[PDB]
């Protein structure tokens, strides 16, 4: 929307249109990072006719500015203001409780009386009682709270393009002079010398404007694990035997003996991980809005208004379009071909492992204690417990006959039973017992209980064993009151976890 000026119009101090020098800049296509290279020279401002293109400045007083020849169409977009405010909140909870109790009581008593007629008497009495109490309890609370939001403001003001015949810069010409004839393995290094110094693509169409971006994340993860165990045993025995004779002669023997035993086991475990990230980017502004805009979650509209009012003087970067470098060479020139091949390969190289920030090169999933949004481990302490190779040695279960024994597995509030072989004093079983995902840390103590099936309302207990689960291919041996029981298990940690009880996170992130 402007024209060519004349000799007198092209005399006084006339600054260039804002942000024009950003045009034609090289940019890596791999990283989308501005290396700061200018394959094209935009310094010239006079056509061979010696006139210059003064162009009026909308949204900037009522003056005119200089248009360089390489520029196609400087459109002063009147006004375009966009805002995008996105938010997201996620909550997750999980709560489990197991409780178990067992009460057992038994009593015994006998009484005998003999009264022979010819001057004789006799009495006897016996008593006894047993009691066992067991209590298991466990609580498991998981809660995760994730939060995200992003506020972006854009204001497009300027935009313009280039042609396919712009004046190439002298330094780029000198680089081309030292550049070899065509492509080869030895000369490819020389191409690298060009690439990092001039990028792979150059800006052909550009749009100028101001921008704010504010990203904020907040990831919190809380684990609480509680476990209680309480055992009581009480055994009271009472014997009282008295014998008297018709002639004065008395004997009395009274026994009393009662044992009490208590066991308590409490274990609390708490994990808390909070990660907060903010990130703010600003491209427009003459170092003036920086006074208040960068800091503080809220910006008052007044300094924002001052920023926008001063914005036309200094533009930023909002959008760009890329043109391959080989487009800029001569139409009849072989060294176009041998050029881009290398770049193409080069691109793919940095696409594979040299630069892998965007594809995830599958990365880790944890915040790594710095940057790296990723994820806290949604499950911790879980293991795939597998119990196998049940065997026992030298039992004494059945008194008259051979031992009829069977085992019970108690873990994490779960009650599990096996098959019973008959009449064996050292049997073993081929059961492949699996627990799927269980918490070893707060599953309580693994109990293996050896019972003797005597077909009665009061079964005979050969014994029991308590062990603390740990990760690895472990073997467990237990000596009973009579006989012994041996077996093994392998409760491997779930991935991203290791250690004895599978709580600590092995890698950095
Ligand atoms: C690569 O080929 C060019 C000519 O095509 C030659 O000048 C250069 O020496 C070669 N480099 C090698 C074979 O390493
Ligand atoms: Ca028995
Ligand atoms: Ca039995
Ligand atoms: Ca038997």
């Amino acid at each position: 929307p402007c024209y060519t000026a004349t000799r007198s119009e092209c005399k006084q101090k006339h600054k260039f249109v804002p942000g024009v020098w950003m045009a034609g800049e090289g940019m890596d296509v791999t990283t989308l990072r501005r290396s700061g290279s200018f394959p094209v020279n935009t310094q010239r401002f006079l056509r061979p006719d010696r006139t210059c293109t003064l162009c009026k400045n909308s949204l900037m007083r009522d003056a005119t500015q200089r248009l360089p020849v390489a520029i196609t169409h400087w459109r002063p977009h009147s006004s375009h203001c966009q805002r995008n405010v996105a938010a997201a909140k996620v909550h997750s909870t999980e709560g489990v409780a197991r409780e178990a109790a067992a009460n057992i009581n038994n009593d015994w008593r006998v009484g005998l009386d003999v009264n022979p007629r010819p001057e004789a008497n006799m009495r006897a009495s016996v008593a006894g009682s047993h009691s066992k109490v067991a209590n298991f309890a466990a609580e498991k609370t998981y809660q995760d709270q994730y939060n995200f939001n992003s506020d972006t403001v854009e204001c497009r003001m300027y935009s313009f393009r280039l042609v396919q015949k712009p004046p190439l810069h002298l330094d780029f010409k000198k680089a081309l002079r030292a550049l070899p004839r065509n492509f080869n393995s030895s000369t490819e290094h020389a191409y690298h010398r060009l690439i990092s110094s001039y990028g792979t693509h150059f800006i052909t169409a550009v749009d100028l404007g101001g921008r704010i971006s504010v990203l904020t994340a907040l990831r919190t993860c809380q684990l609480t694990l509680n476990g209680l165990t309480a055992d009581e045993v009480g055994d009271c025995l009472n014997v009282e035997a008295q014998v008297s004779i018709g002639a004065q002669a008395s004997v009395s023997s009274e026994y009393k003996a009662c044992e009490e035993k208590k066991k308590q086991h409490k274990m609390a475990t708490s994990f808390h991980q909070t990660y907060r990230e903010r990130h703010v980017e600003v491209l427009g502004g003459p170092l003036d809005s920086t006074h208040d805009l960068l800091f503080g979650n809220q910006a008052t509209p007044e300094q924002f208004s001052t920023w926008t009012a001063s914005l036309p003087s200094n533009p930023g970067l909002v959008d760009y379009s890329l043109e391959p470098l080989h487009t800029l060479l001569e139409e009849q020139n072989p060294k176009r071909e041998a050029l881009r091949q290398a770049i193409s390969h080069y691109i793919m190289s940095r696409a594979r492992w040299q630069n892998c920030s965007r594809p995830c090169c599958q990365c880790e999933c944890q915040d790594s204690k710095v940057t790296n949004q990723d994820c806290c481990p949604r499950q911790r302490g879980l293991a795939h417990l597998v119990v196998s190779n049940f065997r026992a040695e030298h039992l004494w279960g059945d008194y008259t006959t051979a031992t009829d024994a069977y085992l019970k597995v108690f873990f994490g509030g779960q009650e599990f039973r096996t098959g019973v072989v008959w009449n064996n004093n050292n049997p073993r079983w081929t059961d492949k017992m699996d627990f799927e995902n269980v918490l070893l840390s707060t599953g309580g103590p693994l109990r293996v209980q050896v019972w003797d099936a005597d077909y009665g309302w009061d079964d005979d207990l050969l014994g029991s064993c308590d062990r603390s689960p740990h990760s690895g291919f472990h073997e467990v041996t237990c000596e009973l009151n009579h006989g012994r029981v041996k077996f093994s298990y392998h409760a491997k940690c779930l991935p991203h976890l290791t250690g004895g009880t599978c709580l600590e996170y092995a890698p950095q992130g």
